[PDB]
């Protein structure tokens, strides 16, 4: 009689994936990752 | 008797890919990841 | 009768995957990692 | 005045992507990965 | 003048995604990785 | 004027990605990472 997650609960499971393969000179960017805030992620700025 | 997520349950649980691949010089920008945030992203900004 | 994260619980746990993957010479970026927070996540800025 | 791969190269990069969600009791099998052998990929033999 | 892979090369770089996200009992098997073997990828057997 | 692993090389650099994702009683099996050998993987056997 278990309750996994029942009532007003949140739930947030999710798989998230983010693949980039190259062959050769890379100077672009592969952004990943959650990235939870304004202005998130790794980039340039 | 189970209650998985009954109710009021927000239950947000997808599968997001993304991939690329590339042969070559790699410049350009592949993006993923959540990004649950304003101007979310890693970008160049 | 066990209650996994039940009533207002705000439950978070997904996978979160970021890969990169290159032959050759690599000046870019690759971003990964959760980065909560503003302008977060390593970068150039 | 690069050969990226050229002449005999065998070249192969492709994105394959195998994603399964599902609402419930899960008790079957979501199969992917290359797998490149004789009654290759995980199952149940 | 670079050479990324040129000739008689076997270049073999591409991006495998495997996700199974499940709300519920999971008994059953996701079946990921490379399992580039005779009967690869572990199962039951 | 670089070579990066041109002529006979065999080049394999892919990205595998294997997730799973779950709320409740987990029972079964997820089954991820190379496994290069004759009934590779981890399993029951």
């Amino acid at each position: 009689g278990s309750n996994f997650g029942g009532g007003g609960s949140y739930n947030d499971f999710g798989n998230y994936n983010n693949q980039s393969s190259n062959f050769g000179p890379m100077k672009g960017g592969n952004f990943g990752g959650r990235s939870s805030g304004p202005y998130g992620g790794g980039g340039q700025y």
